[PDB]
Parts: structure tokens; C-alpha cells; sequence
């Protein structure tokens, strides 16, 4: 219905706004673009499902997210990929892991404060009806 299309459009506006606020944070720069195969050749072979904030924006615009739950699965993937690729005790790895957890924590905190629970429930019920 038109009301349901309006609901998903509001969802996309909300998700673009959250994603933009993450992408402009200097801490999260490393998560804003896919990994360069030239600088890091073994990334594509180690990380089977790469994810980054530019790809998240692309997926929003392709209508790939029908709920905030599905969006947070990709935020979680950005973070979990970073922890898996940088597991060592060296400061370079520890810095990226700290930033990855901060990205995840920040996304969840924005959503906890700004996502209306009844709006998410409506999205989920439309999704389940398709
Ligand atoms: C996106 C992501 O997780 C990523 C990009 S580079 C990297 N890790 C390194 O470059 C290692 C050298 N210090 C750690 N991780």
C-alpha cells in the first residue's frame, strides 16, 4: 500500500541519517570504504562478507533494509569483521578493535534514543506479511 511505502521511505531517511553521522566521525574512517585489494590482498580471501558504511548507504538506496533489525545486522558485520581481521595484541590491531566496538556501540545508542519502538514493530509486521 501507499501507507506502507511511506513507512519504508521514512525508514530509509532515518537509516541514511544514522549512517551519515557514523561516517563523518573521524574514529570510523577505516570503516567508510571497502578495503583496497592493493594495500590488503588477503582481505577478500579472509573476510567472506565484507561490509562498510558506503556499502550500507548503497543498500539503503536499493531498498535492501525493511527493518532497523536488518540494518543493525550489517553494522554488527562491520564490527565482527574488524575483530576477526585484527585479533593481535599489537597496538594497531587493538586500536581498530576499539574503534569497531565504538562504531557498534554508537549505532546502537543512536537507535535506542531515536528509533520509535512502534515504528520498528510496524516495519517488522509489514516485512513479515511479504
Ligand atoms: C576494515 C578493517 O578491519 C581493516 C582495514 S585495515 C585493518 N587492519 C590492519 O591494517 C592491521 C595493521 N594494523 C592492523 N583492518
Amino acid at each position: 500500500s501507499m501507507q506502507e511505502e511511506d513507512t519504508f521511505r521514512e525508514l530509509r531517511i532515518f537509516l541514511r541519517n544514522v549512517t551519515h553521522r557514523l561516517a563523518i566521525d573521524k574514529r570510523f574512517r577505516v570503516f567508510t570504504k571497502p578495503v583496497d585489494p592493493d594495500e590488503v590482498p588477503d582481505y577478500v580471501t579472509v573476510i567472506k562478507q565484507p561490509m562498510d558504511l558506503s556499502s550500507v548507504i548503497s543498500k539503503i538506496d536499493l531498498h535492501k533494509y525493511l527493518t532497523v533489525k536488518d540494518y543493525l545486522r550489517d553494522i554488527d558485520l562491520i564490527c565482527s569483521n574488524a575483530l576477526e581481521y585484527n585479533p593481535d595484541r599489537d597496538p594497531g590491531d587493538r586500536l581498530i578493535r576499539h574503534r569497531a566496538c565504538a562504531l557498534r556501540d554508537t549505532a546502537y545508542a543512536i537507535i535506542k534514543e531515536e528509533l520509535d519502538e512502534d515504528f520498528e514493530q510496524l516495519c517488522e509486521e509489514i516485512q513479515e506479511s511479504r
